[PDB]
């Protein structure tokens, strides 16, 4: 199943654009949250989305900053999905899921791509 | 036109497999060099290949490490090709000649990936 | 010599602090501009600054976002300075230009960090 | 205290030189192992070195490949040292201080470099 997670910190932001982007990549169920990205500890709706997905599912966000504004916490969340065998897709960067080289190079490059995006998220 | 550059340190390194790979991806002429990738200074065949290509041409390699094992020189070579309006194609990285998703973020990440691979190539 | 560029979009930003920081890092003249970082085309003072510096000089900014909030244009400006043989220093990242003797901590690191911060400046 | 870990897979490799390298960088005690770097499961001497070091100590290797030729396990080992508040130093690339001048950027860059070195080590 393809699942989306949407987040805005306030209603001023274009939530509808975000929802439309998730739909474009085939999100069948979308969990929508109005909260800051500062912490994962204060986001029950993200926690429901993460508990909802199962092995073989796809978990989609518009950008990694929707998951969180904290590098460490974003990495922890991506690791959770990785462990659960749930594919992460980022609509603003659909290139990320393409295979680069052998299984070693690919996992390493994916690690770096996520870390680059997570770093950008916090740096902003 | 599509022009290939192939490189091995020794004929033990299955150059056949590399050549037939460039042949598969459309290389009309392949410049083949038996030399270390550490330096461009002792690679006259690379120099000849770079001299040969012009605006509108395609310059193809199997992987970044074939082009070289020297971050500074490989990036200089990538920039030379960009300036000369010759498209660099990497047969193991067909994503580089594509624009998917947000065109800006796509270009940004693909740029960093090229740099990471050039660095990995020197480190190896 | 050491030349600074300072920019604010509004006089309610801390322009004095920015100028004080550039002075501390040895700027002998500071070209000061009140304008958006979105475009170089409407920023004659940045252009004056770039025209002023010559081979051997140092061009300093407090942060990459002062130079611009346009990824392509910041990279272009960075590449312009490089090609003019003018060293770019970012006062908030003072350790960047120290030569270690290994690409991992020199050109590779600089390229990566500059590009990340340029993207961050636009996406913010 | 400064502790070294030295490893060779065979006595064909210059073990004496690796030891002298660690002593040069001030290792007071060196844990020396003759074994493949493929796995941590058959490397009791590495486990002893990791168990030996305490908060405030420094753990040194000549290069990451000495520590291991297993991306996952090297990362795990480096994470273990981090949590123990034991400083890792690679004599061929000392990175104990800040390399940029910003805590997020420094953490990111160090993580990225370690990953490059750990990946290459396994690929070799």
């Amino acid at each position: 199943m393809i699942i989306g997670y949407a987040r805005v910190s306030s209603l001023d932001q274009n939530l509808e654009r975000q929802l439309e982007n998730l739909k474009t990549f085939g999100a069948e169920k979308i969990f929508t949250e109005k909260q800051s990205g500062k912490s994962i500890e204060n986001r029950p709706i993200l926690q429901k989305a993460l508990n909802f997905v199962e092995m073989g599912d796809r978990f989609i966000v518009e950008s990694i900053d929707r998951l969180g504004r904290n590098y460490n916490e974003v990495i922890h969340t991506v690791n959770y999905l990785k462990d659960k065998e749930v594919q992460l897709m980022i609509t603003s960067l659909p290139m990320m899921n393409e295979v680069i080289g052998n299984p070693l190079l690919d996992k390493f490059m994916k690690d770096l791509i996520i870390r680059i995006l997570a770093m950008v998220s916090e740096q902003e």
